[PDB]
DNA sequence: CATTAGA
DNA sequence: TCTAATG
């Protein structure tokens, strides 16, 4: 956690980079694995040969270990932070919409920078172009304060379209932060659930009302099950707009709700540690149900979901406000 | 780890 | 169809 820190960073530097700027899967996934078990290890290491004597420790990273503790420092990893092509990478990444794929080509064709994009904005598609739009307001994070406007006028309409919806904005919002980065709004309808064949309007005609009243603004992708979009706050009196802000609506059969309602709220530890007692409470727990375990080795059958509680009281644990669900 | 775009 | 990009 801190012990062997300086190592598993300059790792994982390591690592992204291989994924990035080069292609190399595998040795990027070698210094993954690497990366993670000398972080496990509960002493300091002292020397690469001691390293190496873990798992995924080979010859290659050892050396590389060496190094960094011998002098403050990584060539490799000093080259590439200067490396104005894999820079050129990691920036470009930003882009909502840019993936390394993309990156690499874009720079292959030399558009490096922010400028670059714009001058070819037809070397880019529609979420890249939207991307490139909102690139400020995109990596600016979201105030509670707004948080809490935004929930507000979205629970407004989904309220009006049809009463007989549910609604939760979910996240770290839903778990208190003072601050989000996106506003993830997770949904359902009676009217849908895991047989029940869809009604994919269910989730169009919400979409559809939060655009007629501007909410809306851009669409990234729309599937008749999950939307990802582009909203704004309506600028009041003047004098103050609102940033551009990451959305994303999901359409969920009201069969299993609770749980991916548990689950996307977290936190990655709450969840995993929650889910890690049903597995001794004689359960499991994922991202859209709850069954019970069968000594056989495993076992199915989706027990009955209509609260947060349920999931609770089944893995008899303490209902845990998502104010504290924190760890 | 599943959904969406796209080409 | 595949492949990329989001989460
Ligand atoms: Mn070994
Ligand atoms: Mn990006
Ligand atoms: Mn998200």
């Amino acid at each position: 956690e801190t012990l062997n820190g300086g190592i598993t960073d300059m790792l994982t530097e390591l690592a992204n980079f291989e994924k990035n700027v080069s292609q190399a899967i595998h040795k990027y996934n070698a210094y993954r694995k690497a990366a993670s078990v000398i972080a496990k290890y509960p002493h300091k290491i002292k020397s690469g040969a001691e390293a190496k004597k873990l798992p995924g420790v080979g010859t290659k990273i050892a050396e590389k270990i060496d190094e960094f503790l011998a002098t403050g420092k990584l060539r490799k990893l000093e080259k590439i932070r200067q490396d104005d092509t894999s820079s050129s990478i990691n920036f470009l990444t930003r882009v909502s919409g840019i993936g390394p794929s993309a990156a690499r080509k874009f720079v292959d064709e030399g558009i490096k920078t922010l400028e670059d994009l714009r001058k070819n904005e037809d070397k880019l598609n529609h979420h890249q172009r939207i991307g490139l739009k909102y690139f400020g307001d995109f990596e600016k994070r979201i105030p509670r304060e707004e948080m809490l406007q935004m929930q507000d006028i979205v629970l407004n309409e989904v309220k009006k379209v049809d009463s007989e919806y549910i609604a939760t904005v979910c996240g770290s919002f839903r778990r208190g932060a003072e601050s989000s980065g996106d506003m993830d709004v997770l949904l359902t309808h009676p009217s849908f659930t895991s047989e029940s064949t869809k009604q994919p309007k269910l989730l169009h005609q919400v979409v559809e009302q939060l655009q007629k009243v501007h909410f809306i603004t851009d669409t990234l992708s729309k599937g008749e099950t999950k939307f990802m979009g582009v909203c704004q706050l309506p600028s009041k009196n003047d004098e103050k707009e609102y940033p551009h802000r990451r959305i994303d609506i999901r359409l969920i059969p009201k069969d299993q709700y609770y749980c991916g309602v548990l689950y996307f709220t977290g936190s990655d530890i709450f969840n995993k540690n929650m889910r890690a007692h049903a597995l001794e409470k004689g359960f499991t727990i994922n991202e859209y149900t709850i069954r019970p375990l069968g000594v056989t080795g495993v076992a199915g059958e989706p027990l009955p979901v209509d609260s947060e509680k349920d999931i609770f009281d089944y893995i008899q644990w303490k209902y845990r406000e998502p104010k504290d669900r924190s760890e």
